[PDB]
């Protein structure tokens, strides 16, 4: 029923890159997202205690949130742009997991995986 440590978005020792597609992904990908009616419940971490959800981080083992995102890319945590991109999914799949089809917070996780998934159509080539 707590709330675990959030995930990790500095970690020194990794190594890290700022590449065109980590740029995009935070520009394009995560700034759409960000913007959207419907990107409020995901821009942190889920408080299970507030929203009493006390078995959210029983179901869930690998939480994740476009304000851990946000954080990620502005802070250049990245190796590569699949890292970021699995980040995403997994909060996708996390929302998807834990609710009910026809909640309105799948509703909400369609509607900017939808997004999402135009704009990783547009990834560009790496330069
Ligand atoms: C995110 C999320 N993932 N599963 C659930 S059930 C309730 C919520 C939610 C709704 C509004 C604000 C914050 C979280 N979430
Ligand atoms: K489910």
């Amino acid at each position: 029923s707590m709330n675990p440590p959030p995930p990790e978005t500095s970690n020194p020792n990794k190594p890290k890159r700022q590449t065109n597609q980590l740029q995009y992904l935070l520009r394009v990908v995560l700034k759409t997202l960000w913007k959207h009616q419907f990107a409020w419940p995901f821009q942190q971490p889920v408080d299970a205690v507030k929203l009493n959800l006390p078995d959210y981080y029983k179901i869930i083992k690998t939480p994740m949130d476009m304000g851990t995102i946000k954080k990620r890319l502005e802070n250049n945590y990245y190796w590569n742009a699949q890292e970021c991109i699995q980040d995403f999914n997994t909060m996708f799949t996390n929302c998807y997991i834990y609710n009910k089809p026809g909640d309105d917070i799948v509703l909400m996780a369609e509607a900017l995986e939808k997004l999402f998934l135009q704009k990783i159509n547009e990834l560009p080539t790496e330069e």
